[PDB]
């Protein structure tokens, strides 16, 4: 589990993107880039050669479940594991997201400890 998979962090909230960049940094992961909406993650995704996606749900460009679908449907990208960060903790929301192919889930707030527990287990 490389402290160096290249990770895309998607969220319409810059402070959120950076609270996340640092807990990842605390964890041994530095290689990170950001995107503020799914509409602007995909073309990053499409040729950036990433290894892992962490994305929010609530985004207005392209909501996060939609990005996940475009990923699952792009043949070059559907092998990517996606951790989803959540805003609104509902069992009807999670179901729909597992149904769309998400690898794991996490609920805000979260800590660098709930985070690794979530990591050790996607690559699972
Ligand atoms: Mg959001």
């Amino acid at each position: 589990a490389n402290k160096n998979m290249k990770i895309l962090i998607v969220d319409d909230f810059s402070t959120m993107r950076r609270i996340v960049k640092n807990l990842l940094r605390d964890l041994g992961f530095n290689n990170t880039q950001e995107a503020d909406d799914g509409l602007t993650a995909l073309p990053m995704l499409k040729k950036g050669d990433f290894d892992f996606v962490v994305t929010d749900w609530n985004m207005p460009g392209m909501q996060g479940i939609d990005l996940l679908k475009n990923i699952r449907a792009d043949e070059e990208l559907k092998h990517l594991p996606v951790l989803m960060i959540t805003a609104e903790a509902k069992r009807e929301q999670i179901i729909e997201a597992a149904q769309a192919g998400v690898n794991g889930y996490i609920v805000k707030p979260f800590t660098a400890a709930t985070l690794k527990e979530k990591l050790d287990k996607i690559f699972e």
